[PDB]
């Protein structure tokens, strides 16, 4: 019934029901958005559950922590055990055959409000395991609609992304593709790619699953600025994230992308994605 | 002894001791930095306490909420009342003559994690009243030291960038980091930056004149009372380093003179006449409201 979550505040840890998990009001994640997050997908085959790419996800988490000066509270083994206990404790909540997504957040901790790093704060850690519903077959068959709007760490200072996500909802679209000074940046909660003349293109920059899949398929990858015209004239437009896997974008601001049908680089990357998941299960 | 704070979560409200105030983990303030804040100075004449420019602080709070679509949980009177209950509840823990600063934070509330606005979340309100030590008579005589670094108009709690810049100042033994983007002055990590050049007061431009008037209202008022011309105009890095005076303002600092910059003196190293006048004007604004 109720989700069970993990919370560590002032070095005290507990797995508790969601309705009992609360953090002190002076936690810097709440006061300042001063924290980082990472996600790990957990794919289910009956009662067999297996994290996908947990090493690479945890390595990006350690990097985000260091980039903002926050003491990493666990080594890799400690993080994996924290994830395994959390997933175990939600076995009933989730149920057999149910994929999950694990969300991990670490903030600089609790102290008197002052912008600079406090001398003696201990990091807060929050994690939870939620049901994951992947995009449907129909969605992959039809593709998704994106809109555009004016726009290197996974921080929780996310107001910008919240606003662009709301913008996409208000426009009946799956995602807002952002443009800064005429060039593509990213989605509100996804990475954006285009295909042109058989070449996979992303904006200029490691966690790099999509590049690894492109390398596997023998698809050439270039990292360069993608301007608004090149976006609108793409052969294909793609979204990627832990929860979306890869989705084809077939409408962009009410105009069709190319023929308005998912293309072959999408197909190739999607199949290579699923083989990497089979490999791990 | 211990500060007493206001917390409203899922339509339940309380005044509780700081150490008893906790928010749900799925609050979007904690998960997404999805909220706004506003601070109100409370000045003390003995046991007498008075909020400074409460109407203007509360108008900015309301704008901040409207700007990012959070339903404002109070009209102005509701907010006024909330600030009074809170200050009154901390009278004893503050003590006589002790100035305070009220911090109000409003987030979009608690819900299942998803980026877009949740249908049923109700905004969370947190407020506290903390002792305020104004910059000393010394600090005003010596002036303060800023550094520069490489660097829009929402007062949000997505403040990681500001945190990093504040820490950069601390690491270089400086009171503030003055940010530059494209070679032009933006702002401090938690303060607004001004320069004086040939007796004219200059502030960086904002996105449009409306936002400039909201942001600069108090200093614009002080400058007018002093007969000091003010303009909102780009300050390039060389203009910043050649300034006659450099100034910081915020709710906690009031106005301060910057007399050193990246370890070099600002002119003589002495606070200057436009600072003196504005500071005096600031103090007459306080006295008047008190
Ligand atoms: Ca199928």
């Amino acid at each position: 019934i109720e989700p069970i979550v993990y919370l560590s505040v002032a070095s005290r840890e507990e797995l508790v029901p969601l309705s009992e998990a609360r953090v002190p009001v002076l936690d810097r994640g709440f006061i300042f958005g001063d924290g980082v997050y990472e996600v790990v997908p957990i794919y289910a085959e009956g009662a067999r559950r297996a994290p996908f790419r947990i090493a690479q996800h945890l390595a990006r988490l350690a990097r985000s922590l260091k980039k903002i000066g926050i003491a990493d509270p666990h080594d890799e083994a400690g993080w994996r055990a924290l994830v395994a206990r959390l997933v175990d404790a939600n076995a009933a909540a989730l149920g057999d055959g149910q994929h999950a997504i694990v969300y991990i957040q670490v903030t600089r901790g609790v102290a008197k409000r002052g912008h600079a790093f406090p001398a003696n704060a201990v990091p807060t850690v929050f994690a939870m395991a939620s049901p994951l519903a992947l995009p449907t077959d129909a969605q992959r068959a039809q593709g998704v609609h994106c809109v555009t709007a004016e726009d290197d760490i996974k921080s929780v200072s996310l107001l910008g992304n919240v606003l662009m996500a709301q913008h996409a909802a208000e426009h009946d679209a799956a995602e807002t593709i952002q443009l800064r000074d005429g060039n593509v940046t990213e989605g509100s909660s996804s990475n954006v790619w285009i295909v042109k003349n058989g070449e996979l293109i992303a904006p200029p920059r490691r966690y790099a699953l999509v590049e690894e899949l492109a390398e596997e398929c023998g698809i050439r990858f270039v990292a360069r600025e993608i301007n608004e015209a090149e976006l609108r004239a793409a052969d294909e437009i793609l979204l990627t994230s832990a929860t979306k896997e890869i989705l084809p974008v077939t409408r962009l601001d009410d105009l069709p992308v190319q023929g308005g049908r998912p293309g072959p680089v999408f197909d190739a990357l999607y199949a290579a994605y699923q083989r990497a998941k089979a490999h791990e299960m």
